[PDB]
């Protein structure tokens, strides 16, 4: 059997995949970075494109718990290239915004269709954005703040470049 | 240091193992809906690995001088006619991968991009075992027939895969 719905199971898959992508544009992020010497901030995105990749795996291992297949989808390639750091962690949260937005939409699906179960499953996703998207907001304040002083940047850089 | 056409293909090979990565995450969710998790469990390690691989070559390219850009990734099949059919799908996987980066080996070579040769030689030692374990466990299911009695004991052998 299967003890989730299939517009609930489709749901789940198209975030799973959605969370792939979400790992590679980070990635792709982090060859910006790294082209452009900031080292630092590129083992952020490389770190934070490990993080997607867990909750990529989470869908995957609850669709199985509940009784669903899993089914990969081809992966649109991302930007390569920003106008600036600004201009990528911009993008960046616009992204997880976007992320936000979509697992909004599968927990009223799960909660119109009183699958109850996969609203509490849902609820640690919505936690988990509030941070993704202050993560970014507090690195794009910084920048501002920076000015252009290219000091506090490589300041920044190397704070970013200890996440654990 | 490094020249374009072997970042070229150092970044070429960088995008196959990301595939790779995502043909066993694939395979895995095969073996998941096939009720065999030993197997779905080695080919979700397998594909942790060929992540590792993948930025191996990322992290080489930048310490020598060169730029990633990263491609679409296209869809890898989903089913296979049985677990033997899908290990041998991985074993003709990995013999390409192999002779990639046998066939970039003999281009940096040509160069004389020595530092290049001597990282592609750490791991084309590496393909080779990876080959060669995909190689095994084949063998081993073809020794299986089909006897499932055969299957199940090597699903919990490969899922203790560390
Ligand atoms: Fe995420
Ligand atoms: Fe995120
Ligand atoms: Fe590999
Ligand atoms: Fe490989």
């Amino acid at each position: 059997m299967m003890v989730i719905s299939e517009k609930v199971r489709k749901a789940l898959n198209d975030q799973l995949n959605r969370e792939i992508y979400s790992s590679y544009l980070y990635l792709s992020m982090a060859t910006y970075f790294d082209a452009e010497g900031f080292k630092g901030f590129a083992h952020w995105m490389k770190k934070q494109a490990q993080e997607e990749l867990t909750h990529a795996m989470k869908f995957y291992e609850y669709i199985y718990e509940r009784g669903g297949r899993v089914e990969l989808e081809a992966i649109e390639k991302p930007p390569s290239n920003w106008n600036g750091i600004k201009d990528a962690f911009e993008a960046a949260l616009k992204h997880e915004e976007f992320v936000t937005q979509s697992i909004y939409n599968i927990l009223e699906l799960a909660s119109e269709e009183k699958d109850h179960a996969t609203v509490s499953f849902l609820k640690w996703f919505v936690d988990e954005q509030v941070e993704e998207e202050d993560q970014v907001r507090e690195i794009l304040d910084l920048l501002e703040k920076a000015n252009g002083q290219m000091s506090v940047i490589f300041q920044l850089d190397r704070y970013l470049g200890q996440r654990e």
